[PDB]
């Protein structure tokens, strides 16, 4: 086990219900080499990140949504993506009023690679990987355009004006995304960004819906995660349906954030619900995966990787109300699948 001062409240790696990645540094692999790009608000500079995240790029071409005064720039800073006064639409209602900072792509990286064996903080799925953040979101979200290019980038596309990525990812983490079909311009990145050889992991969102009628979803060649409990039974908020792939923990997800309610403050540590937190599970089992495949000379395609995952889950416990792909997602079984 990792020394890390609160790897023991991420039950989501390690327990009944968790992913199992304790099984499998315990053979040697934690995603080494192996770079996964993250698709989210950006990252923060925490010391429970530093040394695992990339330099990465900033998408986000409305300097009202990235708060850094500039369009797309070569730092993907989490600025913040507080509000108030619904700054984000919807007056009156008391829900949209306002909104802290919700540093989401540091807590998503957190997940995925977070400093391990540091002592401090926590621990990350594939904790010898490394994080590139693709920032595409700010205040209000994200434009699909944004998103799309980002992904695209972040596989190793070349965006003009852009330097090319010198470190392209064969996982993509994209915890989001909105209501609606997949439109032409993302399916065709995802497409290009698969044909490269890139994992395309999503979020099947959390609107207690069927997923179908969201994207990334309802895209072909992408990875779509619901969200289980520490009770291994649906998330009460978990899209659902024949599109959802498989499930991963998805409440009470203990990762990095910062303690700032607008600006960064100081480096902090919480829990979040949401199948945003759930699809960075599979995109460190994912990158474990791959270490162990690199390690026996083996290739996977992003449909070879995908059936690795989705055929070696483990049990919901008992009856799920809803589809929910094949079950949660088990590193020790993904790993143990490609070793042979
Ligand atoms: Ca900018
Ligand atoms: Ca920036
Ligand atoms: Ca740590």
């Amino acid at each position: 086990a990792p020394n890390d001062q609160h790897y023991r409240e991420q039950w989501h790696y390690f327990d009944r219900y968790g992913v199992k990645a304790d099984k499998v540094w315990d053979m040697g692999f934690t995603g080494q080499n192996v770079v996964v790009a993250v698709v989210d608000t950006g990252i923060l500079h925490h010391r429970d990140l530093n040394a695992n995240v990339l330099p990465g790029y900033d998408f986000i071409s409305n300097s009202q949504i990235s708060l850094d005064g500039d369009g797309r720039d070569a730092d993907p800073f989490d600025e913040g993506d507080w509000f108030d006064n619904w700054a984000c639409g919807g007056r009156p209602d008391p829900r949209k009023e306002r909104s802290d900072s919700s540093w989401h792509g540091s807590h998503v990286a957190g997940t995925i690679a977070a400093v391990t064996n540091n002592r401090i903080g926590v621990a990350g799925v594939a904790y010898g990987a490394k994080v590139v953040p693709v920032r595409a979101l700010g205040r209000c979200g994200g434009y699909d355009s944004d998103i799309s290019d980002g992904l695209y980038w972040a596989a190793g596309g070349r965006i003009a004006g852009i330097p090319e990525n010198r470190n392209p990812a064969k996982v993509i983490n994209m915890s989001l995304g909105s209501d609606g079909q997949c439109s032409y311009n993302a399916q065709t990145m995802i497409d290009r960004a698969t044909r490269l050889g890139a994992l395309v992991v999503v979020a099947a969102g959390n609107e207690n819906q069927n997923a179908s009628n969201t994207w990334p979803t309802s895209c072909n060649n992408v990875l779509s995660v619901g969200a289980t409990t520490s009770r291994g039974i649906r998330a009460s908020f978990s899209n659902y349906g024949v599109d959802v792939d498989l499930a991963a923990p998805g409440q009470d997800i203990l990762s990095t954030v910062d303690s700032g309610t607008r600006r960064p403050v100081s480096d902090a540590y919480s829990f979040m619900a949401g199948t945003s937190m759930a699809t960075p599970h599979v995109s460190g089992v994912a990158a474990l995966v791959i270490s162990a495949a690199n390690s026996v000379n083996k290739n996977l395609t992003p449909a070879e990787l995908k059936d690795v995952l989705v055929s070696t889950t483990s049990p919901f416990n008992g009856r799920l109300d809803r589809a929910l792909g094949s079950g949660i997602v088990d590193a020790e079984a993904a790993v143990n699948s490609v070793l042979g």
